[PDB]
């Protein structure tokens, strides 16, 4: 199987303990580890941190005692926004600047390949998503057209019905690319008014869901039906919670919320917190399993968060595994217990080593 790894550029400056590094990363944990985010100026693929070419080099330094390991840096991502890809995939001569541009970048680096991370592709550039992926491609075949070790293409893809049915064309692109990453998690939206599970693995009871798709199995299936290969799909498991601010002495799912929960220590973002948060508020809380949909989540004062821990992707690795896909895709490596120093033992990385366990077991 594969085991697709997310390393965000911005983790390094989090306070304290939540500073990550790449070198901090175990090399031996995942198949793929994701460098995030490049950017995009005057239509070339470049760095985005100050110190990136630092950061790619003790990335890429991992694969030193790991020859097998391979690693890609990811363009895009939710910040950056879908307009600039839109004007650049739209405009032929941007495209191919830009095509032209990241193989050469990615070599200088030592990248193994590129991830795409538009979010996301406009019900108009559906046609372009498709063209932009199948020409970087080309460039790719294109450039180890001697003997060299061909470039890897990965793209991240939107979990959400209606995102995908406006932003792609699955069986084309899917011919294209290596593997597909699959984000199902951040289904549920404060916006709702309610607790609800960002990543459940089923729609679970039935009046209690605002719809039948937002949740894993469903987006699998969805993309599954629309001629994404199963060998070609890696199924996103997320390593942070999505938190709410509760209104009432009501705590279960579908609780009246006034907003998002309160920022953790580290991550410092309302409605998120990383797993070793998640850690520290355990302490005291409640947990309870959501009987349709695998998951935990844990309550404590006016605090509802909903998140994986070990026992839940264990289960989403059986699910991925009995679906025969291509392995999981976790978002992200700086949001697990890295130190190993915030929950139960000293263990580094735990969401992710019950991963990769769970993927290798029985
Ligand atoms: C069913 C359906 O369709 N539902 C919709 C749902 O999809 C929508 O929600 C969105 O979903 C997508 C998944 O499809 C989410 O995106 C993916 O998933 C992860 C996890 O959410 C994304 O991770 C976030 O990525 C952004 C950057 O792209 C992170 O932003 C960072 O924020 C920090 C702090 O705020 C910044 O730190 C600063 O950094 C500077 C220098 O870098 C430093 O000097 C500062 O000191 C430092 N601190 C501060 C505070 O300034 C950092 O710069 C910035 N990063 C960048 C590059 O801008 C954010 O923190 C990540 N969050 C988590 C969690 O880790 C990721 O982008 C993407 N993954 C991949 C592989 O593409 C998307 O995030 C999510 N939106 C939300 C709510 O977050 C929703 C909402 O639209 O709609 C439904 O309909
Ligand atoms: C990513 O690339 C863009 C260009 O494509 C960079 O440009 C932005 O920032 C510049 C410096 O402050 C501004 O002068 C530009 O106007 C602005 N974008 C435009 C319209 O060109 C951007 O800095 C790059 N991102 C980072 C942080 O490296």
């Amino acid at each position: 199987y594969k085991l697709v790894c997310y390393y965000t550029s911005w983790s390094q400056y989090r306070e304290g303990d939540g500073s990550c590094f790449p070198d901090a990363l175990d090399r031996f944990l995942c198949t793929h580890i994701i460098y995030s985010f490049a950017n995009i100026s005057n239509d070339h693929i470049d760095t985005w941190e100050w110190n990136d070419v630092t950061l790619y080099g003790m990335l890429n330094t991992l694969k030193n005692r790991n020859p097998n390991l391979k690693t890609l840096l990811s363009v895009g991502g939710w910040n950056f926004g879908s307009q600039r890809f839109s004007k650049i995939a739209s405009n032929t001569q941007s495209r191919r600047t830009f095509i032209k541009s990241v193989p050469p970048f990615l070599r200088t680096h030592g990248f193994d390949g590129l991830d795409l991370a538009w979010l996301y592709p406009g019900r108009r550039d559906k046609q372009h998503f498709t063209t932009l992926i199948k020409e970087m491609k080309a460039e790719f075949i294109k450039e180890a057209q001697p003997g060299k070790k061909q470039l890897l293409l990965s793209a991240a893809l939107s979990a959400g019905k209606v995102t995908i049915d406006s932003s792609y064309d699955i069986a084309k692109i899917s011919q294209h690319l290596d593997f597909i990453s699959i984000m199902t998690y951040d289904f549920h939206g404060a916006w709702r008014g309610t607790t609800g599970h960002h990543s459940p693995l089923f729609r679970g009871q039935e009046d209690a869901s605002p719809d039948r798709f937002s949740n894993t199995d469903y987006a699998v299936g969805y993309m599954l039906r629309l001629g994404a290969p199963a060998s070609k799909l890696v199924m996103g498991i997320p390593t942070f919670g999505r938190s709410f601010t509760l209104a009432s002495s009501e705590t279960g799912v579908g609780a009246p919320i006034s907003g998002p929960g309160i920022p953790g220590r580290f991550t410092k973002e309302a409605g998120t917190l990383a797993y070793y948060e998640i850690c520290d508020f355990l302490r005291g809380a409640t947990v309870h399993r959501i009987l349709g949909q695998q998951v935990p989540y844990a309550t404590k004062g006016n605090q509802w968060v909903g998140y994986d821990d070990q026992e839940s992707v264990k289960s989403k690795v059986q699910y991925l595994k009995d679906r025969q896909l291509a392995g999981a895709m976790v978002w992200a490596l700086d949001l697990d217990d890295f130190q190993g120093s915030f929950c139960g033992q000293d263990l580094r990385f735990p969401l992710t080593n019950a991963i990769k366990d769970a993927l290798a077991a029985t």
